[PDB]
């Protein structure tokens, strides 16, 4: 169908918004700052994790102003490497647009950038985690990650290769496209403990959403 092709060359307020001045609270141990949303000279979204106060942490999230439905989502990215942090790409609808909570994820646990974590939420329920081995260290360069979201399945790919398939209670509300980098608290078993290492950066080259 129709193709949304976002090359992330500069901030376009019509299509994107920078989260700012707040914290998601919970496992999220940092405050979203618009100042942490940058663009490189060669057109990369540069998400930055800083400490602008002794044990205070500044993090970053970029998200779509519009909403999207079924189809192919691809991203070319380069995650941060560190204990206690997540770099991600996901779809998201919750009460955000006064609905139930539906979500599709691609998460890189900074403690082990040699792996990826797939997962999804359907009406607030998750626990669909799937960890796969990359065969490479994600943090060294840009690679291509995607999910094909249709009404009866989700399919995850890496550099073009089917890695995972999900068939049950597949989400169905449309949602926004989101990218964020953050340090977790009291999920250590999951993310490892964050040692305050900073600044940390996650990089995005482009996003493409292909409808139908
Ligand atoms: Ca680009």
């Amino acid at each position: 169908g129709s193709v949304f092709w976002e090359p992330l060359s500069y901030f376009n307020p019509s299509t994107w918004e920078k989260a700012d001045g707040y914290s998601n609270g919970g496992v999220f141990n940092c405050t979203w700052r618009a100042n942490n949303v940058n663009f490189t000279n060669d057109g990369k979204l540069k998400l930055g994790l800083t400490s602008s106060a002794y044990n205070k942490f500044d993090c970053a999230e970029y998200r779509s102003t519009n909403i999207y439905g079924y189809g192919l989502y691809e991203v070319s990215m380069k995650p941060a490497k560190n204990t206690g942090i997540v770099s991600s790409f996901f779809t998201y609808t919750g009460p955000a647009h006064g609905t139930q909570w539906d979500e599709i994820d691609i998460e890189f646990l900074g403690k082990d950038t040699t792996k990826v974590q797939f997962n999804y939420y359907t009406n607030g329920v998750g626990g669909h985690e799937k960890v796969i081995s990359l065969g490479f260290d994600a943090s060294k360069g840009f690679h291509t990650y995607a999910f094909d979201w249709q009404p009866g399945y989700i399919k995850w790919y890496v550099d073009g290769v089917l890695k995972h398939t999900a068939t049950a209670n597949i989400p169905s509300t449309p949602g926004k496209i989101m990218m964020n980098l953050w340090n977790g608290t009291g999920v250590d078993d999951w993310l490892g403990s964050y040692n305050g290492a900073n600044p940390l950066y996650a990089e995005y080259d482009w996003v493409k959403y292909t409808s139908n």
